[PDB]
């Protein structure tokens, strides 16, 4: 193929320190960190400037506070996020011919009917999106366009933050030639490990 479809991935950024921010400006420009607990605590997400100083999801909070004391640290509030991307969800479900709601942050729109497959409107599209979600809901947002969903999230993990990146039919190919297995989305850390230990770094591998 590399027609029969023209999708418009969309990921949100740092989505639930976010929202945070959205909620209480005076976190904006700050290391902020937005905590789980499941007892003990652990990073849920971090925004930029936390993460600028070593903060990782998934990161205990006793070795966040280590390396980020002048951080500031909330608790997770999921049914305000879930709140939010519920109506960012179904503000792209009225662009699409057809989505695929992966997680609270995540979200896949076919939209080759929608543009009667052309491309470049594909991308205008998925720019007036982009600023769609900034004024409804003051969110940033990262966006991949490409001909299938695994292109559209790769090309979408390489331009965040607040990115809008694109694969063309005709880049495709090449594209793949460079890919690292690595790369994929769904392709652990675990399974990469093994394929590694056998030499296996490429797609072409």
């Amino acid at each position: 193929h590399h027609h029969h479809h023209i999708v418009i991935f969309v990921d949100f950024d740092y989505f639930f320190a976010q929202v945070e921010e959205v909620l209480n400006p005076q976190y904006k420009g700050k290391p902020l960190v937005v905590c789980v607990y499941s007892t003990s605590g652990a990073v849920a997400t971090a925004n930029y400037e936390a993460r600028k100083l070593g903060v990782k999801a998934g990161m205990p909070i006793i070795k966040a506070m280590q390396i980020a004391p002048s951080a500031i640290y909330v608790p997770m509030r999921k049914p305000i996020y879930e709140a939010f991307s519920n109506r960012i969800m179904n503000l792209l479900n009225k662009h699409a011919d057809k989505i695929e709601v992966a997680s609270i942050d995540e979200a896949y729109l076919d939209v080759t009917n929608k543009v009667e497959g052309n491309f470049e409107n594909g991308i205008e599209l998925a720019r007036k999106i982009k600023q769609e979600i900034l004024e409804k809901e003051k969110i940033t947002v990262t966006v991949g366009v490409a001909p299938n969903k695994i292109l559209a999230k790769i090309i979408a993990d390489k331009s965040k933050p607040n990115g809008l990146g694109v694969i063309r039919p005709t880049e495709v190919q090449d594209f793949l030639n460079e890919l690292d297995i690595d790369e994929i989305p769904g392709i652990g850390s675990v399974l990469a490990r093994r394929l590694n230990e056998l030499g296996i770094q490429k797609l072409r591998d």
